[PDB]
């Protein structure tokens, strides 16, 4: 009788953190309850029981035990929980990522307008061998889940293993693909599989717009998405907001209604100077005015679809605005402490922004993840760095957002007075 395998459990310098991986709701823990549930987890109930005995007579594992994250040397084991939460203390930061990002291969078929990571150069693309060394320390490690991108990853010529180490090692993972030219195999192992999600890049379904979008008509996507729901498989789609009108995107929720989509998920569009061609016409405030516009639709009709908007910094968009230790941590810039992206040559990223930052990269091939998400110069960088605007500095969600996008202030003159644009409250 130990924890259930749809929780994850790890130790933090707050003492612990619990969360579903599969409802993604979150419990803080305290440092007694990590340090019980950590023996609940590498023994028994009964083992971890002996310990904290004082504690549950205390009424101090009254929550710890009203749980339902239960299924079927503890002294050297509850020593190096006590080595482990000091060294978090001692450097303030995040057990490990939540979310790992991989790019197996850069090529892609496509060469989508709005897209920053297209024309890469894919030379050398290591076999799913080495990505599952990688992906192992990542399981071991507390990593929550895995996504799989590029390029087009289906377009990488082991994927199909790739996927398979996924699913072997239980990892929450997802792949995003244009579809195009999914080989047959690799549509069975997302048909089979219990732990891999897919989502379909979709831009709308007028062929014309799409085409202009993306380079293709919206076809193969479109037929993907329904054969995942005749084999009952959960599917999703993610757009990017560039060019649709408010009519193009309801008359794509309305696709994933009567296909019982997963996630509908509306993407704002970054644009990167050099790389994207399609001029940006919508920005943050706009994405909030759709979004209260399609969860007022997909209520307005009582359909059970799960939409949300995504990118970085939307909450600039809501000037209607105390964070908690891990809250401050979790919300707000991502490649701080609760992201990691991993290129296909094995450099590591706090964020895939990092792309055009040209400072030293760590190898994920050569040293551990483990080690470099200690000591890594660029994590270090983006993790200490303090705004003083004064707007920002009387701002209450300074301590998420420090000034906006970290990639962007370090290219100015003057970053720790200069404002991310994309804030104009
Ligand atoms: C890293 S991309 C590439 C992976 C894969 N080739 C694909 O198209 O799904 C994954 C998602 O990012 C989205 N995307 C691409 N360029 C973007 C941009 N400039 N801003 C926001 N989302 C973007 C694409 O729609 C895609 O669904
Ligand atoms: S968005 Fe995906 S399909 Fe389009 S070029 Fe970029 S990487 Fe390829
Ligand atoms: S950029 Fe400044 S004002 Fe805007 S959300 Fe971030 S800290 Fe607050
Ligand atoms: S570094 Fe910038 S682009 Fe990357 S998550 Fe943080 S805010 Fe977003």
């Amino acid at each position: 009788r130990t924890i259930s395998e749809d929780i994850l459990f790890r130790l933090e310098k707050f003492g612990g953190i619990l969360i579903n991986k599969t409802n993604f709701e979150r419990i803080e823990l305290d440092e007694t309850e990590a340090f019980f549930l950590y023996l609940v987890q590498n023994h028994g109930i009964e083992i971890a029981t002996s310990f904290f005995k004082k504690e549950i007579e205390m009424g101090k594992l009254e929550r710890a035990l009203s749980l339902n994250i239960y299924s079927d040397n503890p002294y050297e084991t509850l020593q190096n929980a006590r080595k482990h939460v000091a060294k978090l203390k001692k450097h303030n930061i995040l057990s490990f990522p939540l979310e790992l990002v991989i790019y197996p291969s850069m090529y892609c078929d496509l060469k989508c307008g709005f897209c920053f990571l297209a024309n890469r150069e894919d030379r050398n693309a290591k076999p799913a061998k080495d990505w599952e060394r990688i992906l192992r320390q990542a399981k071991d490690n507390g990593v929550l889940s895995v996504s799989i991108l590029g390029g087009e990853p289906t377009r990488y010529f082991d994927i199909d293993n790739l996927l398979i180490a996924c699913e072997e090692l239980k990892i929450k993972t997802t792949i995003t693909t244009n579809a195009q030219l999914i080989k047959k195999s690799t549509v069975e192992i997302l048909a089979k599989s219990k732990y891999i999600t897919p989502v379909l890049s979709l831009q709308t379904l007028d062929s014309k717009l799409n085409f202009e979008l993306m380079g293709v008509r919206p076809d193969r996507q479109i037929k993907l998405a329904k054969y995942f729901n005749e084999v009952g498989k959960k599917c999703r789609i993610n757009a990017v907001y560039t060019k649709q009108s408010y009519e193009q995107i309801i008359e794509l929720v309305d696709f994933c209604i009567e296909n019982k989509i997963d996630r509908f998920s509306v993407a704002n569009y970054s644009e990167v100077t050099g790389y994207t061609k399609i001029k940006k016409k919508y920005d943050l405030a706009d994405l909030r005015r759709l979004n209260e516009y399609v969860t007022d639709y997909i209520t307005q009709r009582e359909a059970n679809l799960n939409f949300a908007t995504e990118g970085c910094h939307l909450f600039t968009a809501y000037p209607e605005l105390e964070f908690s230790e891990f809250d401050e941590m979790y919300y707000g810039c991502r490649a701080k402490y609760t992201k990691m992206e991993i290129m296909s040559n094995g450099d590591i990223l706090p964020c895939i922004a990092f792309l055009g930052v040209n400072q030293t990269k760590q190898n994920a091939f050569e040293k551990d993840l483990l080690d470099v998400w200690y000591d890594d110069p660029l994590y270090g960088g983006i993790r200490s760095f303090r705004t003083k605007n004064s707007k920002c500095l009387s701002c209450g969600l300074l301590k998420i957002c420090e000034g906006g996008c970290y990639v962007n202030l370090i290219k100015e003159k003057s970053p720790e007075y200069f404002r991310d644009s994309v804030c104009q409250l």
